[PDB]
């Protein structure tokens, strides 16, 4: 019956569920979970080009521990594209990984020092509530989408981020 449950379900209902836990470390069973992933991952953008939001790129390093792309933000029409990273820590998937979005450090108090994002309170524990069946399209989802969906906003109306002419 809680707000939050059904807010948390109708955002990631279609996202496939992930099952394994195991992290970097664990081998045989990291290769698994990282199948999880890219099957999760791969689902989330067929589902946001449906959906007319296909917002983000991401691909990772071999062993799957160091991950980067794109996002897009649309505003007044106008798209802006920003580059992310993330490393897997090695407690993944029970602790969550820190997007970060290195070109917008220093220009909003809604992160930290060096880039990392600053998520609100609610995160973490909605996290920590559904390991192990949360990965990297949830944290995209739950995490970078809503961030951006109120700081972007914000940063363009200060003049603190101005829109990349182009053609």
């Amino acid at each position: 019956g809680s707000m939050a449950d059904e807010a948390t379900r109708r955002v990631v209902s279609e996202i496939p569920v992930l099952k394994t836990n195991a992290g970097p470390r664990d081998r045989e069973l990291w290769v698994q979970r990282l199948k999880e992933e890219y099957q999760s991952l791969i689902r989330y953008v067929e589902n946001n080009k449906n959906a007319d939001n296909d917002w983000f790129r991401l691909e990772s390093n071999k062993e799957g521990t160091r991950w980067f792309g794109k996002c897009w933000y649309i505003h007044d029409l106008l798209k802006y594209e920003f580059d992310i990273e993330f490393d897997i820590p090695i407690t993944y998937p029970t602790t969550a990984p820190e997007i970060a979005v290195p070109e917008l450090d220093g220009k909003t108090a809604k992160m930290y020092r060096g880039g990392k994002i600053c998520l609100t309170d609610h995160f973490k524990p909605l996290w920590a509530r559904n390991v192990p069946k949360f990965g990297l399209a949830h944290l995209m989802a739950l995490g970078l989408g809503p961030w951006l969906a109120v700081i972007i906003p914000d940063l363009i109306q200060k003049g603190v981020i101005h829109h990349k002419e182009k053609c």
